């Protein structure tokens, strides 16, 4: 009976431990250290810029980790692969992002590492610098086209995990990104982040001053706007914690009005079956049949005309 985001662990730190073929151990604390003319030295004399630990870390992997700007910048400088990824498949700027080591973080981006990848547990750069409160690198990857709703498997997104690690700030970029202002619950209606839903919606149980039933200035609930952006699964889980499915905004508009008239047939098909009023009017006498037929939406009217 729990919701619960996925944490992202990190990598190992053997390198950091104290000697009390060999020459690539050496080689990988060498890095690890930030020694770049050891480590220079040491692919001048032939060693492989590749070389990596039994966890896949290469070089690039533990100066990033470590905030090793100039031996990333050489190690990219010689060839050393922007986004070559560990046996976790994380790639030097998912390694930076989880550190906070904003400079690096600067520099694989520019040096085009991908700022979309994803690790095999799913995670992207933005969900560890998130998890992990590191505003300036966030704020840094959104302003770089990094995504917010590229998800672990099962929907997790970096809201959802700043919001689980109790980081208000990192929550507050970013509910506030790309827009030029909302509820949480609102905006997590409007993205469909159910998990992100789930977790705000943890702490209301019993539907008027219910926090599922929350509204904006303009009287709109989480479930109007689920409605209005055709959300069908963030819609059935505010509808499965209380959502009321008949809900009046401004001019008595019902979700199933607002779904009616942007043509969102499945919300309409889901609103219906949680029992929403076919018939209802808005102050000046629309039905959602009306709202959909002033709009075009013939898919919807036939959906509703056979209901009644």
């Amino acid at each position: 009976s729990t919701v619960t985001v996925p944490i992202a662990v990190g990598e190992s730190d053997f390198e950091n431990l104290n000697t009390e073929s060999d020459s690539n151990a050496s080689f990988l604390r060498a890095a690890r250290a930030g020694n770049l003319d050891k480590v220079v030295e040491y692919l001048k004399g032939g060693i492989d810029i590749n070389t990596c630990n039994q966890n896949g870390l290469n070089a690039l992997h533990l100066a990033a980790k470590e905030g090793h700007v100039g031996l990333v910048q050489e190690l990219l400088g010689r060839g050393s692969s922007v986004d070559s990824a560990t046996k976790k498949g994380n790639t030097a700027l998912h390694i930076a992002s989880l550190a906070g080591q904003a400079e690096v973080v600067k520099v694989l981006v520019k040096e085009g590492a991908n700022i979309n990848a994803q690790s095999q547990n799913g995670f992207t750069p933005l969900y560890m610098a998130a998890q992990e409160n590191h505003i300036d690198v966030v704020k840094y990857l959104l302003e770089n086209g990094a995504n917010q709703s590229t998800a672990t498997e099962d929907g997790f997104t970096p809201l959802a995990v700043a919001l689980q690690q109790g980081h208000n700030q990192a929550v507050a970029i970013l509910l506030e990104n790309d827009t030029k202002r909302l509820p949480a619950l609102h905006i997590a209606a409007r993205k469909d982040d159910t998990k992100s839903a789930a977790l705000l919606l943890q702490n209301d149980h019993n539907q008027s001053k219910m926090m599922v039933n929350r509204t904006t200035e303009s009287g709109f609930t989480p479930l109007h706007i689920a409605a209005h952006y055709g959300n069908v699964n963030v819609a059935t889980l505010l509808l499965n914690r209380g959502a009321a499915v008949d809900f009046t905004a401004r001019n008595g508009i019902t979700p199933l009005h607002v779904a009616s008239k942007r043509g969102n047939t499945n919300m309409v098909k889901l609103l219906l079956d949680r029992g929403g009023q076919i018939d209802a009017k808005t102050r000046d006498g629309l039905t959602p049949l009306h709202c959909a037929a002033r709009s075009g939406h013939d898919q919807v009217v036939e959906l509703l005309k056979v209901v009644t």
